[PDB]
């Protein structure tokens, strides 16, 4: 069993709110893979270095059709966001375009963490990976 504990600053990302946290295919997909559906939005860490979601066993959605439209599917990583005490499921995602720096990952969980938690931009959490 191949841990790894890696610690992130919370900070702000763009977060359109995004195709794929927001249509129901995904919504459903998550379901699936993840269990969970999402909250609608991603909580950004920033990293002490580059971080490669290739480098693990990801789940890559399919595209979907969604009224006339094609959407790309996402690269997921489930992992384990230790907050405190407490220690939540989610998982790393990594849509097609993303104009960010490969230092800062993006977590999905079932719940609003940055509310749920009150989290403030700079604080740190760790997450774990339980891969590699
Ligand atoms: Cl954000
Ligand atoms: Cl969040
Ligand atoms: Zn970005």
């Amino acid at each position: 069993v191949k841990l790894m504990i890696i610690e992130g600053e919370v900070v702000s990302g763009l977060g359109e709110g995004r195709y794929f946290l927001s249509l129901p295919p995904y919504k459903e997909i998550f379901k699936k893979i993840l269990g969970f559906e999402p909250y609608e939005g991603t909580l950004n860490l920033k990293l002490d270095r580059e971080f490669d979601i290739n480098k693990f066993k990801y789940i890559e959605t399919e595209d979907f059709e969604f009224n006339g439209k094609r959407f790309f599917g996402v690269k997921v990583l489930p992992i384990k966001i230790l907050i405190g005490n407490k220690k939540i499921d989610g998982a790393i995602v990594v849509p097609k375009k993303t104009y960010h720096s490969s230092e800062i990952i993006e977590i999905i969980a079932p719940m609003k963490l940055r509310e749920q938690f009150n989290l403030k931009d700079g604080d740190v959490i760790k997450i774990l990976i339980k891969g590699d």
